[PDB]
């Protein structure tokens, strides 16, 4: 099993001014990048909790909006960062060296995913668009449409596919860039919020209602949903759930990850199939978990934590640290 990490093992890396927004982690484990509300990208060395780079609230290149996602390419060569100023830039992830701005968005760019095995990015945004870009040639590809409402995630793995959560549309779609194809999934469980890929035919969603779902990515219907994944709060008969802010699966395995802003990130166990999930337990993490992301060799777990949702101002939580925390999980 696996042993459930308490306070005294979660290592808290400070520096943001303001509201974790969104991480990753580097393929090979050595080092996160965080953004923040503060307009700020940290690099930090997973191994001494350090500082490795700051890139600063922006002529030096930089963002003047808030960063809502990133991303960065398989062989660790290249980071994007998508912000409220419609723009995605474009890093040497080795040296934070600012190397390109894509522009074409019409909107906040809230979700980037690279291709696996390629420099191939997927964008997509507020504008109700998704976009595809070569990094490795600077270039614009094309543009996809079929979304009724802002975006709010995107992730993708090897195929030449991308997996969108579709907000306020409710739906999670499927997009067969190629094949010119487009699968469109209903959920029936408020805004979509966060999606992440489990492999290269599965996937977790989170939504505002609570709920956590497991789909397959050829059945329109969830293969498991779990209602109220980070419980309730409120009068008799009158409960308001916890909305899941973040999700993250560990790639081919059934390991799940949930966040919400309910003092507890929630480890998972998929069943056989996909056909349910179940709690494995709960890591005691006060805030809004706004992102989160498992190592590649799958031994941590990196959560993005805010006083505040990554989208807006509406609650805080003064007891909560604006951290990124490294959660082992031995």
């Amino acid at each position: 099993e696996i042993q459930a990490p308490a306070s005294a093992d979660i290592r808290v890396l400070r520096g943001h001014q303001l509201s974790i927004t969104c991480l990753v982690v580097t393929p090979d484990d050595s080092a996160i990048f965080s953004a923040a509300k503060d307009c700020s990208i940290i690099k930090w060395s997973v191994e001494s909790g350090r500082k490795l780079h700051v890139i600063p609230r922006a002529k030096p290149p930089g963002h003047s909006s808030h960063v809502l996602c990133m991303a960065i390419s398989s062989d660790g060569k290249y980071l994007a960062s998508g912000d409220r100023s419609k723009l995605i830039l474009i890093w040497e992830a080795q040296s934070c060296q600012h190397l390109y701005t894509f522009t074409g968005h019409r909107d906040a760019v809230s979700g980037l995913a690279f291709r696996r095995g390629t420099h191939q990015l997927y964008s997509t945004s507020h504008d109700r668009s998704v976009k595809v870009w070569n990094v490795a040639e600077n270039s614009y590809v094309e543009t996809l449409f079929g979304h009724q409402d802002a975006v709010a995630a995107l992730d993708a793995l090897s195929r030449e596919c991308c997996v969108t959560a579709g907000g306020r549309d409710g739906t999670v779609r499927v997009w067969k860039i190629p094949e010119e194809s487009q699968l469109v999934f209903y959920g029936h469980q408020g805004s979509i919020d966060c999606i992440h890929l489990i492999n290269e035919e599965h996937m977790v969603s989170g939504a505002d209602d609570g709920s956590v779902a497991l789909w397959g990515l050829s059945k329109k219907r969830p293969l498991a949903l779990q209602r109220e994944a980070h419980g309730l709060r409120g009068e008799p008969g009158l409960e308001q759930p916890f909305w899941i802010s973040s999700v993250a699966a560990l790639l081919n395995t059934d390991l799940v990850a949930t966040g919400s802003h309910s003092s507890c990130v929630r480890l998972w166990q998929c069943g056989e199939g996909f056909r349910q999930l179940d709690l494995l337990c709960d890591i005691p993490l006060v805030g809004f978990i706004n992102s989160l992301k498992f190592s590649s060799s799958g031994d941590f777990l990196v959560a993005g934590v805010g006083q505040e949702h990554r989208l807006g101002r509406w609650w805080r939580i003064k007891e909560a640290r604006n951290s990124v925390c490294i959660i082992p999980l031995r």
